[PDB]
């Protein structure tokens, strides 16, 4: 049950990657 969620908010740019 993989519940990973990352977020990269830089220079008005949010790179969220909710893997699972």
């Amino acid at each position: 049950s993989p519940r990973v969620c990352i977020r990269v908010c830089r220079n008005g740019v949010c790179y969220r990657r909710c893997w699972g």
